[PDB]
């Protein structure tokens, strides 16, 4: 007998989704494949009502299925994998998948991507790891995973503790696990929610400009994460703007531009004297992920932060 | 006799028996005795700030002084902090017309830490300008051992002592006992073989960085359209694309004359020309493997000589 | 009260040993530190005799302490590191550290390195994650831990599956830990083992010669590890001896000179009817560490390959 | 009109509605109709073995082939497997006379395989052996849309389709849309610029290697004395360091006359002329940035010219 794997597309047809049986026929060795069509999107368009319409599909589906692969565009994958490994309650594996090539350009990628994917979902021993990204052979935790490259077909890779296993002639040698709380170990709930709050990033540069810090505090928006330059850090305009921002109403989280390497509470910025919260490893992208939903729940800068040290 | 070389300070000390004075430059020499062996040194405090408040004067000052004191000296280090050397490096890279060497340095922990990297990279700094195959191969940062073009320097790690890489085209050279194996200089133009000329500029044009993420708000890109900004710099995902209403208001911009450059938040490989954006309907620019931030420096000088996007496409295609 | 830490010295000081609290004397802030000179060589110089040495004395003194740092020598370190990972049975700390520059040169690593090594052997979230390498802020896993540079200051990585945890300012955010299997999870006893089973490595290149393969089955070998081309493949001569070496008494594992990935088992080279073991992400001096003590308890291809596939 | 590409095989197909013939190589332009974009392509089987089971006698018949047949083509294209291609690239880079460019291509999966990386790679190595730019920088390797010069590049990952890097130097440039953004060429000294002529060579120096690692035989390095052979390079640990006893037989070779170089088992980074092993009371040479099998290739052609350890390190200075 072979699992039940549901195919949700997000967008373009990576190898229409009832179709990918017989695109990559290779399936019908691995699973019983079913395809939907959640919604159609790029990937550079996604959006909170799009992460909302996922996470209630998976919880509501996840007794009719043996597992899942999402598939995505590649440019903000990364966003969407850690808001559903923060709100999804299903236990059974969760695996997202893109192509760095088109389908129908030499060498597409696509194809093996997705039979890789197809093992993950399929695999036992995938349930109980949080959402999943299968790019390149490899399966990598969606908290830690990025794009580090515009083009290369190995973009993937959780580039702080690295992945979780390699797929090998359709096999996972697993040796790691993603100690933060993910899934059914997070209280964010979305199942009722049909919006999340006010999140925007800002960057730091020399001679930042503090209008699109003032833009989005006149907006009145819940939260806002700073890509600060090395360990978090502010040009001064900015981090004057943020400083009113987080004593009048917005949660204020500093991440990093840097690539690699947490934002460290306390130690370049005095976090506790301004009500900021520090990142950790989140990059800007993923810090707002936590930060929309920690503001789910609360307003409170030390439980925000308390937040940012768990999940 | 050994070369002379100036070192201009930008804010605190990276190293530090001797009577500490009001003169950071002045203690770091003091700290860092080794450096008689290699070199004549001679410090001079151009500013004191940190480098998270990095500025358009800092930029023009330094340029303007290695420019004026080029014959003066065998070569020049500048101390810098971590969080915007990046930039800074790449700023030079493109206004020094000095062929001499000019070696950016800094360091990841404090001077007063333990096992401080900032001597060992300070020395290696001052080999590194000492050394004539070093001259006429761009603006170099001297970082954990290791001679990195200003261009294509980075830091990568928020802590990391080898934090700072090329990460696109790799290092020029490594230092070893002293000692350097260049086997590698950027093609890309730098230094006198670029038009850009600072010395009789005030202020640089203004340009703004946006960052693209799920669900972006519009309101950083109008914020800097309302202010008419000279130029704004897209921190795009993936291969430089937009989100839908950043990608509107970056449309509306181009066509009113604000210059658009397509930089990635994805931290290798080039942003390429028309490839995800139609960038010859819209008007803007491809940033080709520049980083955002390093997209905002060529875009300022691009716009010292001109405003066409055709003609800052080819800028950015050169430098 | 602060935690007890003997340092077991290998070798040269690495900031004698009895004098590091005063050379580090920040080291008072974090532990009561006591230093013993468990033998005093060069690292490549290493050896079996230094490695019986020290699994015994920590099993024998785990009881006296709440935890063990190993300075050591850079060349060999991810050696002995899986050796102790594989042999100790203390459930206690045990990090290894040492210096990529020397202690009297100018922004010497020794120290902090030392210091944060100690952070780490007095940490109790460091209990049960088997041995371990603090070098340059992060913590590795002994087993997946090696050296990527001969000069660089951050060289030590654990290049496929990636860092335990990183330390800042005198804490550990752990958020991964090996699942192969170490410490008291493993058969291996070295307590009245005076010597080891005789395992040599043999390179693979173009035009490869057989003889240094063919001088270690005249020897008679119990074992030898093949630094393969590519998944583990094997130079036509060299293959021949060593297809040779596999029926005779000589325990052959395919491991390979590319620094990562894993050897596939009978993906590249038919091990079943070689009677080969493929080494999985073990490059070849840590598949001799295993090697050697897998032939303490048996010589059945078999066995040994289901060894190399929890361990 | 479009320019004239050979290419030369030298094992399998790495890609592949057309007929199936006995020559691997016409399969191979089948599989890939868009060449007939770029190039008017020719193969030609040279060899049909794994790369595995790659030897001094291919390297000499294609060296001599391509210098043979340089006035014949505008490029070439070679086939090989991953396995070895870093070593065969490499020998060719020292020995190539032509100074057409010269570019190796593999896969690393099955041309059957889903996701078959062989058909576009070749494509891309076509683009880089039809490029104007390609020419003068050396003996190339073309693998997943970058170019590599054959000194600096390798294997990196047993299985990953992106395992070749120049993991010292980085790579020369990126290809997109079939278009090569050059920033890099080796300063090394390759192809015309070299002494090694191997036109006349019938075979080459014997060139042994052996590991180091903890309690290491000396039984590998005192067969290959035993076998009289010309060179041993040494895999040593950290910065080319040699267990006692592999020392001991080096030692002793050296002295009778066997030319013995320190390499490293270390996968990036300088083995340092007299830094962790006195060489000049040895009679070693320092390998620098060259790896174990690369050393051999740059050793072998060395003992074509000379013996004599003190040469043969100034060869592995410039070479």
């Amino acid at each position: 007998h072979l699992p039940n794997i549901t195919i949700l597309a997000t967008g373009g047809t990576i190898a229409g989704v009832e179709n990918l049986v017989n695109a990559v026929p290779q399936l019908k060795d691995i699973a019983n494949v079913k395809g939907e069509q959640v919604v159609n999107i790029g990937s550079q368009d996604m959006n909170d009502n799009v992460w909302l319409t996922l996470a209630k599909k998976i919880n509501t589906d996840c007794d009719k299925t043996d597992g899942f692969v999402i598939t995505h565009g590649t440019t903000t994958m990364e966003e969407t994998a850690y808001f559903l490994d923060l709100t999804v309650k299903c236990d059974k594996p969760v695996v997202m998948v893109g192509a760095m090539r088109p389908s129908t350009s030499m060498s597409a990628d696509g194809p093996f991507n997705l039979y890789n994917a197809v093992v993950t979902a399929a695999d036992k021993a995938s349930a109980n790891r949080g959402v999943l990204v299968v790019m390149n052979d490899t399966v990598l935790d969606g908290r830690d995973v990025t794009t580090t490259n515009t083009t290369d077909v190995a973009t993937f890779k959780s580039v702080n503790y690295g992945p979780l296993g390699y797929i090998h002639n359709g096999k996972i040698d697993y040796q790691r696990t993603p100690a933060r709380k993910h899934t059914s170990d997070t209280p964010f709930d979305v199942s009722k929610l049909n919006e999340l709050p006010k999140v925007g990033i800002v960057y730091n540069y020399a001679n930042a400009s503090d209008l699109p810090a003032k833009a989005l505090v006149d907006a009145g928006y819940d939260g806002i994460v700073s890509a600060g330059v090395g360990n978090g850090n502010l040009y001064k305009s900015v981090f004057d703007t943020l400083a009113t921002a987080a004593k009048t109403g917005t949660a204020v989280v500093r991440s990093s531009r840097v690539p690699t390497g947490a934002t460290t509470q306390d130690a370049e910025v005095d976090d506790a004297k301004y009500g900021f919260v520090a990142s950790g490893t989140l990059n800007p992208q993923k810090a707002r992920v936590l930060l929309q939903l920690a503001l789910t729940q609360t307003k409170d800068p030390q439980q925000i932060q308390q937040i940012f040290n768990q999940y």
